[PDB]
């Protein structure tokens, strides 16, 4: 599923999001959006580390979930990654919320790093309500 704009910002607030880790609602919202357009069926494999991004986040199977098909597995979100391909987003932000917790945070996400960190996030929420 396809999440509209306002719509992700309510249900990502929804589960504890804004602000979680300083990371702010706007700022997860740009993530979102630069890594698979609020898509949760969003995938990409890498034939390079054979690796896949799954869902929404595009969490990588190489360190946080496991599809049972690419070397060096660690799994840290002890979750399936067909798990991060739900209309249900709550399993992706909790592996999210692991990875983050991680010590480089949110500039885990390269995409994020060069289409959000360090400018002006706020049209992301704008006339939300949130």
């Amino acid at each position: 599923k396809v999440f509209e704009r306002c719509e992700l910002a309510r249900t990502l607030k929804r589960l504890g999001m804004d602000g979680y880790r300083g990371i702010s609602l706007a700022n997860w919202m740009c993530l979102a959006k630069w890594e698979s357009g609020y898509n949760t069926r969003a995938t990409n494999y890498n034939a390079g580390d054979r690796s896949t991004d799954y869902g929404i986040f595009q969490i990588n199977s190489r360190y946080w979930c496991n599809d049972g098909k690419t070397p060096g597995a660690v799994n840290a979100c002890h979750l399936s990654c067909s798990a991060l391909l739900q209309d249900n987003i709550a399993d992706a932000v909790a592996c999210l919320k692991r990875v983050v917790r991680d010590p480089q945070g949110i500039r885990a996400h390269v995409a994020w790093r060069n289409r959000c960190q360090n400018r002006d996030v706020r049209q992301y929420v704008q006339g939300c309500g949130v």
